């Protein structure tokens, strides 16, 4: 049967749904999330794997590389590398070269890209076994 | 402003989506944030233009003539490197990520002719879109 | 073109000279080539205009304001960051390579400030003259 | 007593040594260069150093990029980074970090170089006393 639950999203990423949904002939938010989800719906261990964060992140957020710097440091993985470019006045991005487990990998990437001024951080993971 | 809507789903998939939250560090509302962000960015990538992205690619430096290759697969498509960070990670693979700008069409085809190249173990785009970021 | 041209020097100093060529890995040529090219940069930069260097940075990410700092005294010299590089040495050592583009003051001036601040243990600076590479 | 010796220089060097020449008022190339050597003249050992070479080099010149990895993968250094920009259409910028003894750098600097199409290789030592 039919369940009703509420999500929660930040205005850029509402914006853009709402415009998709109009762009492709959708009815309702509900409908096309719904879409995605059921699309979506179509892992995590001890082993070492080498990963990327790339992040792109407010260029005017003081404080934000500081924050990151200690993040990366404290963090049980070994963080190989960080590498920083400015795309717009407004936008940095990086990439983050990491080796760790799955757990220690998902914990940096949800710690950065919870701070604020992070727009997004988004990862890449490769496994031994699969190069 | 985060803004909350609600969403309607059959319970066989609300408890496949539920099974999902934990696993991968989250509320279920961050679940489908991220499943939300992921498809949008694909499609506005399938549409219409000056794009950002990541390649990362692992591979055998060994192939003689593998990075020379790249180079002229990367200047023929079109796409601009704005910078390459490369790391030498043992005796064979090097991995690089690889900061781009250009059309979307040009960008997934590097990754594309790339990834089928002889000693390339590993060749996965990140993409960024502008409703992300301004 | 490379050019032959001798250069007269009193024996004492050619001998002082000498004692270093192979020491540094080089004929007396060679040592004498990046001595030349050395000074030439430095002359460069004391004159009359956008330049490009490299600003190596070692510091202590325990000082709480250290790189906010560093980032407000570059964002004040009117120098252009194209790219930085981080690696996190150990618990308390960073080491940054800083590619800047501005001029030669200016870069300068960021140097000396940030070699001042509490928490930098290393600031050395990395010059090129256009004459080195158009 | 006074004694003459040869240089050989690549020719923008040249150039850039016969303006200067010029620009301060020396009388000849002899006296530029027997002035400069008297002010430079006014090491190497086993102990593990962190550096930096920055390398200028052309970006048209075919294979460099693979001369390079190779070396940089060959060198008895432990490179932990290699990040590179373009300035503009014919050069590139490399910045690399690396770990090793004085003769081990010095030899990768030297290497490097030494290739065709590379304009400058100048490093960057910091030992452990240092910081
Ligand atoms: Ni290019
Ligand atoms: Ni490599
Ligand atoms: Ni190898
Ligand atoms: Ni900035
Ligand atoms: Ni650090
Ligand atoms: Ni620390």
């Amino acid at each position: 049967s039919i369940i009703r639950f509420s999500v929660s999203l930040q205005q850029n990423l509402l914006d853009e749904l709402d415009n998709r949904i109009i762009k492709n002939g959708y009815s309702s938010r509900s409908e096309l999330v719904r879409d995605m989800i059921r699309e979506k719906l179509v892992n995590p261990n001890d082993e070492s794997k080498i990963a990327v964060l790339v992040v792109i992140y407010d260029h005017h957020q003081r404080e934000l590389n500081q924050r990151m710097i200690d993040i990366q440091h404290a963090s049980g993985t070994h963080v190989l590398c960080t590498t920083h470019i400015h795309m717009d006045e407004h936008n940095c991005l990086e990439t983050i070269i990491l080796q760790g487990n799955s757990f220690e990998i998902q914990r940096l990437q949800l710690e950065i890209g919870g701070l604020r001024g992070v727009k997004f951080a988004k990862l890449t993971k490769a496994s031994s076994f699969e190069y």
